[PDB]
Formats: structure tokens, sequence, C-alpha cells
């Protein structure tokens, strides 16, 4: 039978190479049969008529593959979601001839995986036989598979598999830079250079595959049908430990369909999800969280943050997560940042927060929550090991009460892990801000707190009462080394706070700037005096200094000058000052003296080429300078008007720096 052959190769391409050809009878509907002959390739089967010309009748891809069926003899049934094919051949000779084929296939690619497990249902009734098989797929040595777990062998077949074009391209890509970089995630914005259809097959690829542990994506608005592939891989695969789809633009029904997926899997793998920018809205959340309650694993962490939630969202998911026995013991990072927390009964959520537990990181952030509430339940839960709290944005109470509950102050006392909080942004008054610095005073256990109250109207908390609000007093403060104090409109009463500071010993890093709208100007130098004051003491502990966004001007100067002499700050930033080249000369000569300045922010200050070329000067003998950001905006306009001198001068700059 050659003549038949070549027909056939003519119509299936050559190489393509067939390792099989088989002459079988397709079972048909109304008990008549057809005579095909089979063709066995390495993703894939054909059927085609015997008869020369062949036309090709039916095509089937082992991935294509549910179940089979073997029975009688000489009979082989296959199914697959298109249609099932029943198949009369010579002899079982020929039958396990061809399943031996089909599983070595899926043995070849797929590593590690049982050719049982990939087509989802394979009874022969004379049981022997199977057995028979799976040592021979045994007997097989299996040469060492490809980078990523073979990722690149199966990426083909996948390809063939569901009609997509293989583009050598992911294959470079997986090949070639991922098995350098040991990554173990899948990015989709990698293939950000193909099509967007072009995802599909990637994706697929992961069901059965085992070395990646994370599929990823963020602001890569995601389609229907790269949706349907991740759920897929998502439903079957037992190796996926995390799924970030961010600001993806999935939205409820996928959330929803994802609940699907998480259900229907006997084990996931996953302990970590970010859906952050994605408007799940509850309903999805809440088909979601019912999935989380009863994971294997529990949550490691879950980034939910602008998922269009309210509180009964947020409740919902919540209790679902106390649900699970584990999330408790499993969970340590937590955001829900960006939905709303107010208004709403949360009890389930005070109530998770408050079982003890081993949160790390919570972000409660732009949800406007309650402060007294939240950290009444911390109190109780999360003493233990949380460290670092994001608060910002929220209002003390939504209580029309002023008092403060001890459970605020409270909190602060009794953390053992804090280490980063942001209450940025909420006003403080003056009872709540004094509960919380004597709370941190009161901790010896905390050491290297950095807190951020910029923003929180401390200004208009410290004209209110103050003046002990931080001289609370007896303690202060060993605790916090770094703080950040901008935007609050100090004003003048930024005098009254630097005093407090500079007789404290544990802050490396401060921050100012942004306190300084419209100010008499005799009433300016005072404070700025004090600041230097500070700066040159002999003690300071300060290594850092932010005058960031003040709007200074001129007076900026003051500041810089003593830079020159300085022999303690590290670290300063003057952008944002409007300060000009009267003040890039200024600085650039503090720069010629001064030996211990790793890094400058200088941007937004209104330099001009002119300017950027005196300090393109003072660091040629400048040695200790390491880090002198570029300033982006600046330059930009200094491009305006003098294209050649400011792009001369930034880039000696920028040579200098590379070289100490």
């Amino acid at each position: 039978p050659r003549e038949l052959m070549e027909s056939i190769k003519d119509v299936i391409g050559r190489k393509i190479k067939i390792s099989v050809k088989k002459k079988v009878k397709l079972e048909v509907k109304g008990d008549r049969v057809e005579n095909k002959v089979l063709v066995l390739t390495s993703c894939r089967a054909f059927l085609l008529s015997a008869r020369i010309p062949s036309k090709l009748e039916l095509t089937f891809s082992y991935l294509e593959i549910h179940g089979v069926i073997c029975h009688k003899p000489a009979q082989m049934v296959v199914e697959t979601e298109k249609c099932n094919m029943s198949m009369k051949m010579v002899s079982p000779e020929d039958v396990s001839e061809v399943l031996a084929h089909i599983g070595t296939c899926l043995r070849r690619i797929f590593p590690g995986l049982s050719p049982l497990r990939i087509m989802k249902k394979v009874s022969m009734e004379p049981s022997e036989r199977l057995a028979s098989l799976q040592a021979l797929w045994d007997s097989q040595t299996l040469a060492e598979p490809g980078p990523c777990g073979g990722f690149s062998q199966m990426y083909a077949c996948v390809c063939d598999w569901l009609g997509f074009s293989y583009k050598e391209e992911v294959q470079w890509d997986v090949d070639t830079i991922y098995l350098t970089q040991d990554t173990r995630e899948l990015n989709l914005q990698d293939f950000s250079h193909l099509e967007h259809r072009d995802l599909i097959p990637i994706i697929a690829a992961l069901e059965y595959n085992q070395w990646f542990t994370k599929l990823s994506s963020k602001d890569l608005k995601l389609s229907t049908d790269v949706c349907e592939q991740i759920l897929r891989v998502v439903s079957r695969s037992n190796r996926l430990e995390e799924l970030v789809l961010e600001n993806a633009g999935l939205r409820i029904d996928f959330a929803q369909k994802l609940a699907g997926a998480l259900a229907h899997n006997p084990n996931s793998g996953l302990h970590t999800i970010n859906l952050a920018g994605n408007s799940l809205e509850d309903r999805g959340v809440s088909s979601l969280s019912i999935q989380f309650a009863k994971l294997p694993k529990g949550l490691k962490h879950l980034n939910l943050s602008k998922t269009s939630l309210s509180p009964k969202g947020v409740n919902s998911l919540c209790q679902s997560l106390s649900a699970n026995p584990l999330t408790a013991s499993t969970l340590t990072h937590l955001d829900l940042s960006g939905n709303a927390l107010r208004g709403d009964d949360l009890s389930h959520m005070y109530n998770f927060l408050a079982q003890p537990n081993t949160i790390v990181h919570l972000d409660l952030s732009n949800t406007e929550c309650s402060l007294e509430m939240v950290c009444s339940a911390l109190l109780r839960g999360c003493l233990q090991c949380l460290a670092v709290l994001n608060l910002s944005r929220s209002v003390f109470s939504h209580r029309k009460g002023k008092e403060v509950p001890p459970s605020f102050k409270q909190f602060f006392s009794s953390s053992l892990a804090l280490i980063q909080i942001n209450l940025s942004g909420t006003k403080l008054s003056p009872e709540p801000l004094k509960a919380l610095l004597l709370g941190l005073a009161c901790n010896h256990s905390l050491k290297g707190v950095s807190l951020d109250l910029s923003n929180c109207e401390l200004g208009h908390c410290l004209r209110s009462g103050g003046a002990q609000v931080l001289e609370g007093c007896i303690a202060e403060i060993h605790n916090i080394t770094s703080l950040d104090i901008s935007d609050n409109g100090l004003e003048s009463d930024l005098s009254t706070l630097i005093v407090w500071l500079s007789k404290n010993r544990s802050i490396q890093h401060l921050a100012l700037g942004k306190n300084f709208n419209n100010m008499k100007s005799k009433n300016l130098t005072p404070v700025l005096d004090n600041l230097v004051q500070m700066i040159q003491d002999e003690d300071s502990p300060l290594q850092s200094l932010s005058l960031a966004d003040s709007k200074l001007k001129a007076e900026v100067t003051i500041i810089i000058n003593a830079l020159g002499s300085n022999t303690s700050l590290t670290k300063v930033d003057i952008s944002g000052n409007g300060m000009g080249d009267m003040g890039a000369k200024m600085l650039a000569k503090a720069l010629q003296i001064n030996t211990k300045l790793r890094t400058v922010i200088w941007d937004k200050n209104n330099i001009t080429a002119q300017g950027f070329q005196d300090i393109a000067v003072a660091m040629e003998k400048n040695y200790t300078l390491r880090f002198m950001p570029i300033p982006m905006y600046d330059a930009a306009q200094a491009l305006k008007t003098n294209p050649e001198k400011t792009e001369e001068a930034l880039q000696k700059i920028e040579n200098y720096l590379l070289r100490n």
C-alpha cells in the first residue's frame, strides 16, 4: 500500500512526520462502516479515506482526548468534545500499538504526568492489557525535558492542537531568557510583542506544566478567550501557587467563573491571589470568598484592592476567611485598600482581624475605615506579627463623639512587631495623636519604627492643644527611626516641633516638607534657623532630611549653605523649592566642600543649564556623592532653551556619579 501512503503524506504535508499508519474501519451511524487509514504523528492523529486520492475525514489531537474505551479486543473507541469515534482494527496487537504510541507522546511531552491522567478516561475490559501498557510506558526512558519543565515542547503541541501559529519567539524567550533567570513566573507582559490572541496557547500550555508556580499580568486588559484559558489552568493545575491579574478589567462574571474553577479543582496549589484593579464587585468576591474559605492550602497573600467592594463585600469575605481554619495561621498579607469600609457593618472584619493571626502586612488605606475600631481589633489579634500597617486616608471615628477608646493607645503600647505605620491623610485631633505617640513611647518591644503622619492636619492640631501634645510628656522618644511630618501645615508652629525633635536620639530620617505655606519672612527664617542648628548639632542622629516641595525659593539656601560644613546628613531632598540657578551655585559649593552626602534629590527647582553646569563642575572634584537623581522636570524645561549645554552637563554629572 505505497501509492496509498504518498497521497496521504501529500495531504498532511511532508515533515510533518508520521510514526504510525494503520488501516481501520470507522464505526459510523446507521450500522454502516467506512474504510479509513489512521495516521499517528507526535501531537495529532488523522483519519483519511482509504481511497486514492485521500480526502481528510477526521482529525483529533492527543490533547483533545477525554477517554478511550476498548472492551472488545479489535475495537477502539476514543472520545473528545468534538465527537467520539469508534474503530475496528485487524488485531489487538494493533490497538495496544496505537494506545502505546499515544501514551508515549504524552509521556514525551508532559514530563511528570501519567498519560492516563491526561486522557481522562481509559478502560479496556481485558484489564490485564492495560497493566501491560503502564509499564511499557514505564519501560522506555525519558530524555530530560527541555527548559521550564518542557514548556517549549508543550507549547508547540498545544498550538497544533488549538490551531495557533507556533511563535518561535515564545520558544526563544522561554528556552533562553526564562532559563537563565530561573523564573518560575509566566508573565503575560513578556509576550507583549506578540498579538493578544497569541497568549492563548501560551497560557493553556501551563495546565500540565510542573515548572511554573506563578502566573501573572498587570495593566493588560485580558480578552475573553485569554480568560477562558486562565480559568481552565486554574481548574486543572495542581502546580499553580500564585495568580496575579491586576488591573485586567476583569469583572463580576469572571469573579464567578473563577470561583467555578477553584470549586472544580480537587487540589489547588493556590495560596496567593492578587486581583486588584478589577471590579469584582462583592458578588464576584462573595462568589470567590466561599471558595477561599475551603481551599486545601489556606491563603498566604490576598490582594483585592480597588476591587469595588463595599462593606457587605468585605464582611462576606472576612467571614469566609475566618471560616477556613487555616487562614489564621497561613495568611501573612491582606490588602483591601481602595474599597469602602465606611457606613457598612463590618463586624466580621473586626472579628477576623481580632482572632490571633499570622498577618504581617495589612493595608486598609483609602478605605475610609475607622481607626478606633480597627485598632480595637488589632489589639486583640495582631500584636504578634503585624509589621506594616497602612491605614492612610481614614477618619479616626465614625462616631460623632470624641472619646478615644483605650483600645487605640493600648495597641501601640502592646504591639511587638510594628515597623511601618502609615496614618497619612487622616485628621488626627489632639487627643488621638497624643494617644498614639504615648502608646509608641510606652513601647519597648518596638525598635526602628517608621511613622508617616504627613497630611494629618497636625497644624490645626498643634494650634488647637499641643505644646505638650508631643511633650506628652514623660517618655520621648527612642522608638521611631523614621518620621514624615510633611504637609501638615505646621507653618511657624514647626519651631515647637523642631526643638522636640532635637532632644531626640532615635530619628534617622525626617521629612518636613510643605509645612511652609505662606508665611511671613520674619517668621520663616527663625524656623529654618532651628533647623540648621539641629542638622549641625554634633549629636544629630539624623542621616536624611527632606524639605521637599516646600516652595521656599531663595531661602532654602540657608539650609543648603549649612550642607557644606555638615558632617551628619547622608541624604537630603531639596526638590520642589524653586531655588533656581542661585540655589544650584550654592549647592555646588556645598558639594565641593562636603564629604558625607551619599544622595541628593534636587528636581523641580527651576534649575537651568547654567545651573546644571555649576553642579557638573563641582562633581568633577567631589568623590563621595553616589546618587543624584536626574532632574527630569527641570531638564525637560532646560531642553527647551539650551538643549545643547543641558545635555552636556547632566551627562557630565552622571559620569562622575557613576565613577563614585
